[PDB]
DNA sequence: GTGAGTACTCAC
DNA sequence: GTGAGTACTCAC
């Protein structure tokens, strides 16, 4: 119930906190939830599972809002801008999950989990390319450069900002100066 | 000279598929050829080894950036070379890249990451200095704040190294540099 | 009634290939249907559950032994039936035999094994009594001490049950009983 | 090693004690040896291996001595007598290891170990069968009854005495009254 | 839900 | 060699 979600909420908070640079032991996670280690296992079979649930929430949040953007906004460049802003905004709003997105928190857990995060990035990049491929249809002319190069370029930018947010103890917020940065990023869309 | 032997090994392990998880002293000592006991007669701790690795990263990079500034007069070409240098060094030293992106350091003392952040700040400060001299050198500078442009530049580098590490070194940082650079440079206005 | 359901399920579990290891209360509750806390409204402990299973074994065996004594007057015939009964009871109740041999009690409180040792002493004393009455009943008794002969008989029973358990119940206790009994009986001197 | 053997000796000793009816945790075995649990792992990869070492010892002792008996004793009945006496004598002087041989100590450990013990009993039983089959050749008149029945019958007696020794927490010594018991046991060899 | 535990690990 | 952990389990 609120207990399962509660554990998850405490895990994200520890991830966001200074404890997030260290492994989140079941002991430490249990202490933070206010219950015993055993209590944790009534709701999850493993710690691996808790990260899986956190990753599911990240994928759902991002994929669902990406589709929302695609249905509401039809301008290709506007689409690109909004998806990038959504990723940075989502990361900034959830520092602990960003720590999962950048791979850092997963260093202590199952290699499979980083695999999940890589698939999520591939999905996002795949959507980026698709948006780019509709421009010719949408406005008469496509981009001159390879969409695969442009999309990796956009994602590289997002991953770079998230990585900085993480190394800086979350001081370098991902959306800071977004308005001044986007124009620079868009200049690449040739 | 074991001090160097140990560091070399740690780097090799960092580069190997075993670099995605804790590098134990037992495994490191085994890798070298000695015992965990011999290991500690060259280093007080494991942190010391990473401190040594980090210092190696900083000298390699700062030393080469200075060479670039003395070898290349053009502002944009300077920027291109410094980025290429960061991406290139990362590609040629995957294990150390793992330290640069902070992943390998999750298993170690927090101040080691602060040391990496200092290197990044140092580099960003140099990128800012290069950009500011454009006006004096070539006449007209950049329309935008150098702080915005240099962070934009480093963000690109970190993103590329991050992908390199994520993909278990499959996505090469300098891959397609030729085509990526002009796009990055398009961001310098 | 639920009390019977639990005991029956415990016995079934002791009988399965899982009887070879600890029977957790979670898994026992699962088998039954109720929750773990429900279980504790019928039994204050797991130890009580085995006490119940041990009382069952004791009643069964002692009740059957008394019947034997009333239905059979021959001394040697009486010993044969008591041994067959023990072997047959064990065979038709694999799970309970695991208690009789002491293996299933390894995960439990030590007093339970002591209770099993009391059943065995009880059975051995009966065996002794049957033997002591041979003289008055048929004329001449045994040359050897009844204590030696009765323990010899129990040793054969425990050995047969022990093997039944080791072998994951493949070596049934009554297998070749008719061929074995005359051999065991040759020990009765 | 002194430490390796020391650990095994401590394990065997714990198995003989009041602790033997319970799980021999690494914590308890470590306290018994006088070292830390980690010290234990400098000598064994797992506790399973300590039990494996102990079974190897039981195996070797028994098989090596049975072989010696077969070379020192010509008479079939005498061979059978000495082998049964050896099995019981070994158990009596190694109470902790008998707890392994009866399968009780193994209830907490890997099932594979009980398999090794069963293999040992099968090896012993096959030797007894082999000794029994030789009676004909060696002295003319072999046994009237099947050797398989006779050997399982001897082994049942051994396993029966060892089980009692264990149940009783070693009060019913396996060799007590051996001399009065053997002729009864031999009376079965028909 | 939890105290106590469970085999096994790590840096030094 | 070992102190302090590791994720996970058990009976109640």
């Amino acid at each position: 119930r609120n207990r399962r979600e509660e554990i998850l909420q405490s895990l994200a908070l520890m991830l966001e906190s200074s404890d997030g640079s260290q492994r989140i032991t079941t002991a430490k996670l249990a202490a933070s939830v206010g219950v015993s280690e055993a209590a944790l296992y009534r709701h999850f079979p493993s710690k691996t599972r808790m990260f899986d649930s956190l990753i599911e929430f990240i994928e759902d949040s991002l994929i669902t809002r990406i589709n929302l953007i695609l249905k509401d906004e039809k301008d290709t460049t506007a689409r690109l801008r909004l998806i990038v802003l959504l990723i940075l905004g989502f990361g900034e709003r959830n520092p602990g999950l960003t720590r999962i997105l950048t791979g850092h928190a997963l260093m202590f857990e199952q290699d499979r989990l980083q695999g999940r995060i890589n698939q999520l990035f591939e999905r996002i990049e795949v959507q980026l390319r698709q948006v780019m491929r509709e421009k010719k249809m949408r406005e008469g002319e496509g981009y001159t450069l390879d969409e695969t190069l442009l999309a990796s370029q956009l994602l590289a930018f997002c991953e770079g900002m998230l990585s900085r947010f993480v190394r800086s103890e979350f001081k370098y917020r991902p959306t800071d100066d977004f308005e001044a940065r986007w124009p620079l990023v868009a200049a690449q869309l040739q």
